[PDB]
């Protein structure tokens, strides 16, 4: 039964009822692994079962959970995850799933991971799985990028607005964008939005460049 | 008549009706000088007249305006202000004003300025005026500190809360104090207040140490 806190958070995070990711539960999962409440092995096995959920949304969401722990939980997770069998499993998985949305997300992760651990000795079964998949006829998504954990960038300072370069005065003062951490004038940071991946659910101040980029990805 | 924008801002800032400083008008005065809308000479002369206001509040407020331009407007103001006569004037001024609140504020500024320009060749008529005032029997306020302009400190990063040292997690994330720029956990920055000297009138997040220090000074 719900028993471990981890399992309740995974149920929550992979629930077909959510219309957008449940970042709060996903961030809780990352902390539980990082703090040793649950082992990388047990987490990954529970994740696999959710990957095999008959629901397309639950199945794809579990892939998002997977992307997050690989990104936020370090070597303990990387070693559990990127093995020969698992990379091959990832392969058969994406090749036989009835949901294309699921297959596309897995293809993207394989490639993201191939480039992320490109300079790492320990991992490469990933780079090859892509070789075989790119050789087997599978087409990969557009590349976007190692990766940095889900954490708000540090906040820079400066004497001019990063975007428009206007010089700050005592009246036209600086403001930080919560997504990139740079300083901007108020007119270049007049919009706001949530940054749930950084644990921020409320709408906070962001710069124009970030508001545009967030609107895309 | 109100004619120059500067004069309207000085009237506003030294108005006996204000119960707390009018930081927005004071910051406007600093920008007007910095941007050359008004010369250091004309500003200082208009300030002197307000220093000689028969109202104790207007008179003391004009001293606050003076502290601000010396602090936020650099050498153009320092040279206009710290001359032999002006330092001597400051002296006779504080010695003959009917309001003690006015005399105390001037004594504090003289000392602040003596220590602020302590390593500057150009200024010293200030250090001596204090000599004479400390030699003439006048007692000076408690020392608190050059000085840094009214501008929000840069925002540091870190992996532990600056105050309590708790380790940030994905759920117990960082927050910056708007007064000192350090990162803290939410429980060490659960209070807020305005920072009108930085041009921030609304109540913003501050750390416990700053909330205590702001409550004093
Ligand atoms: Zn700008
Ligand atoms: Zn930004
Ligand atoms: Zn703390
Ligand atoms: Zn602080």
């Amino acid at each position: 039964m719900f028993r471990s806190s981890f399992c309740k958070n995974l149920e929550n995070a992979t629930s077909h009822l959510r219309l957008e990711p449940d970042w709060p539960s996903i961030l809780l999962i990352c902390d539980e692994i990082n703090q040793k409440d649950v082992t990388p092995k047990n987490a990954f096995a529970a994740i696999k079962k959710k990957m095999n959920s008959p629901n397309p949304h639950s199945s794809c969401y579990s892939l998002l959970v997977l992307e997050s722990i690989v990104k936020n939980c370090g070597a303990p997770v990387h070693e559990e995850v990127f093995t020969k069998e698992n990379c091959e499993m990832f392969s058969s998985f994406l090749e036989s799933t009835p949901h294309e949305n699921v297959r596309q997300k897995m293809l993207e992760l394989v490639q993201t991971w191939a480039y992320a651990f490109r300079s790492s000795d320990k991992y490469q079964a990933i780079k090859d799985t892509m070789t075989i998949l790119k050789a087997k006829g599978h087409t990969f998504p557009e590349l976007r990028e190692m990766f940095t954990a889900d954490t708000a960038p540090n906040w820079a300072d400066g004497r001019v607005c990063h975007r428009c370069r206007v010089e700050f005065t005592f009246t036209n003062r600086k403001h930080h964008c919560r997504n990139c951490g740079q300083v901007f004038c108020g007119q270049c940071t007049a919009k706001q939005c949530p940054l749930p991946k950084y644990g921020i659910e409320k709408e906070v101040r962001v710069c124009d460049g970030c508001f545009a980029a967030l609107q895309r990805g």
